């Protein structure tokens, strides 16, 4: 009979369903290996995998969020994917979720869902101010001036902000870390040891959000009033596209997120990693069959048209059938697949939850009005170091 490898996922409803039809699929066109699919929810995943670890239960396969896989590699030991899925999907999977997939040299994640942060905005909202409801902004000036032109004129937030930490911090913390890498910033060292924000670069980012704040183009602790039909425009995950092409609340457009004229493209990656839990070389090397399999273009093109997730492949984001298709089904998407050549993954680092919160409560005193740019960049760095030097 086959190798008998678990998995645990968090995916609910249509995710969930695409995917056990997947696992059915796999599991009907071979007898080497079958796989056993259990949702386990996102709240309650990393408490089950510690519980899991100390009582010698853990999973086959996990497929977890991006920031957990450091978490992950510290609960149970992970078996490296590098010649166990082939070195050709490998290399064509996106390098910055493989780079961030490397820890201690090992492949010990491989991105099996891909999202991304973009521009999305009112297009009957912008058409009331003024503006060409066909024309976003392209750059942070233009966002500043087309925002301002919707305040003047009609009274609503021209550009939503995620101004409060919350209990994470990460709303903040990943939706600023967009406009840190296109003003030429760095969040982390390349080892993680230390913050490497407090830099011009950091200064220009922060200085958007606050002058956005200072204007009331952007209010803080007003998140949201896009998504009411009450704003002109957000930063929103690409999840959003599928959630609102079925329901939409108003007509709205996305675009590339706005990027400096002194700067870069640069957007925020999101998305599920698939990890292996090391047993033996053929269970590990089963485990790895499954997911090989998983990553080759046909799955990756027909996951990524049913779930509304990008594809985890350049070949798929940049292939002709998978781009002909999102221009006939899913139009929007598009700026969304098109960011996946200029994103960026947060640093892959086990502290990096606690970084994430100390960081988004002394930044958001300077979105509060209760410090200055410089004062909260040098707040946000102290917290950030302590956090990762003493451990
Ligand atoms: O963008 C606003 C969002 O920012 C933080 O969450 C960051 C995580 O966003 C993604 O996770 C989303 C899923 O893809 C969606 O299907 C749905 O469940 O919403 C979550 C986020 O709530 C991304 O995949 C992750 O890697 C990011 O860390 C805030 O913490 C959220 O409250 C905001 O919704």
């Amino acid at each position: 009979g086959p190798v008998e490898v678990t998995v645990w996922h968090y995916w609910d409803g249509t995710n969930a369903d695409a995917f056990d039809a997947m696992v059915d699929t796999y599991n009907a066109s071979q007898s080497d290996v079958r796989i056993s699919a259990s949702n386990v929810p996102n709240s309650d995943f990393l408490t089950k995998l510690r519980a899991s670890a100390t009582s010698d239960t853990l999973p086959d396969i996990a497929i977890g969020d991006l920031v957990w896989v450091p978490q992950i590699a510290d609960i149970g030991t992970l078996a490296d994917l590098n010649g166990r899925i082939p070195d050709d999907t490998l290399t064509d999977v996106n390098d910055a979720l493989t780079s961030f997939g490397t820890i201690d040299g090992k492949q010990v994640s491989v991105p099996v869902s891909a999202n991304n942060l973009g521009y999305m905005y009112n297009k009957t909202l912008f058409a009331e101010a003024g503006l060409d409801p066909e024309n976003p902004p392209t750059t942070w000036d233009e966002l500043k001036a087309a925002g301002q032109t919707i305040l003047d004129e009609t009274g609503k937030p021209g550009y939503d902000l995620y101004t409060q930490a919350g209990d994470s911090g990460e709303g903040l913390t990943w939706n600023f870390q967009v406009n840190l890498w296109q003003a030429g910033g760095d969040f982390l060292t390349a080892d993680n040891s230390a913050a490497a924000f407090n830099t011009p670069e950091g200064a220009e980012a922060l200085q958007y959000w606050v002058d956005l704040i200072d204007s009331g183009v952007s209010p803080y602790a007003k998140w949201g009033e896009f998504e009411k039909g009450q704003g002109g425009s957000a930063q929103e995950g690409s999840w959003m596209v599928g959630i609102w092409a079925a329901d939409p609340p108003f007509e709205f457009g996305t675009a590339q997120v706005p990027y400096p004229s002194d700067g870069e493209p640069a957007t925020n990656l999101g998305g599920e990693q698939a990890m292996v839990f090391e047993n033996s070389d053929a269970e590990d090397d089963a485990a790895a069959d499954f997911l090989s399999w998983f990553l080759e273009p046909d799955q990756v093109t027909e996951w990524s048209k049913e779930t509304g997730m990008l594809p985890v492949l350049d070949s798929v984001a940049t292939g002709s059938a998978y781009l002909e298709w999102v221009e006939s089904t899913e139009p929007r998407l598009l700026p969304y697949v098109e960011q996946m050549a200029d994103a960026h993954a947060r640093p892959n680092t086990a502290l990096y939850p606690t970084v994430s919160l100390a960081f988004a409560q002394e930044i958001e005193k300077a979105l509060a009005g209760e410090a200055s740019v410089d004062d909260a960049l040098d707040a946000a760095e102290q917290a950030v170091n302590a956090v990762l030097k003493n451990g």
